[PDB]
């Protein structure tokens, strides 16, 4: 494993962004967080993050026990909060098999899951491989609201205290066979005001 994905399914691109209202006159967009995938990864023992993802029904521990462990990843984001406008999300997956994907995204605060988003995406055959595009999707309102409140905070260390208790758990399944294809745990810090967004992908091990 050398990227975010397995032998069956790769997450090739993901962006959470805002376009300022004057993007019509001169186009610009700000990337809060971004993964671009257009030597093996470091590992992280899944026991360490078990408390950040609530030990509740359907949670990370339960899924990880079920396996297969090669499908489980941790992504650390350093979010760029230095920027109303259009708040948007884009993602792209690739596979070599034709599948219908069910993508579940669970947003958690402290212990509890707060919101969940479920999407189904069909494959398009492009150049021998199957692509799953969900581009320019409207960012869910809970997180648009979270970002506005987050950047009202007066100190960088306060944003990290808030983001310490903030996680996203993503589960991609083959809708027709119900087998898990990918499970990614997302944890967050704020990047210093000088540095743009950055990310690091780990394999989850036990
Ligand atoms: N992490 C993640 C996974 C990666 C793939 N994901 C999606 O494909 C996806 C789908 N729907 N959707 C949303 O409506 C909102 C977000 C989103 C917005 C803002 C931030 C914020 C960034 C700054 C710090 C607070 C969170 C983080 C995430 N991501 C996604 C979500």
């Amino acid at each position: 494993a050398r990227g975010l994905g397995t032998a069956r399914l790769q997450l090739v691109e993901f962006s959470a962004f805002v376009e300022p209202p004057d993007a019509v006159d001169s186009y610009q967009r700000h990337l809060f967080v971004h993964i671009s995938q257009h030597p093996p990864l470091e590992s992280v023992d899944v026991r360490q993050i078990y408390d950040k993802f609530p030990e509740k029904k359907g949670g990370l521990r339960e899924l990880y026990d079920r396996g297969p462990p090669h499908a489980f990843f941790l992504v650390k984001f350093w979010a760029d909060l230095n920027w109303g406008g259009f708040y948007g999300v884009s993602s792209q997956y690739e596979s070599l098999e034709h599948m219908t994907l069910t993508c579940s995204s669970k947003v958690c605060s402290f212990g509890k899951q707060v919101v969940e988003k479920v999407e189904t995406e069909r494959a398009q055959l492009e150049d021998g491989r199957f692509v799953y595009r969900l581009l320019r999707s409207p960012m869910c309102e809970y997180l648009v609201n979270f970002l506005h409140k987050l950047r009202q905070l007066p100190e960088r260390y306060m944003m990290n205290s808030v983001l310490e208790n903030f996680t996203i758990l993503q589960v991609v399944t083959n809708r027709d066979t119900q087998e898990l294809l990918l499970c990614t745990a997302y944890v967050f810090e704020v990047s210093t005001s000088e540095r743009g967004a950055q990310h690091h992908i780990y394999r989850l091990v036990r």
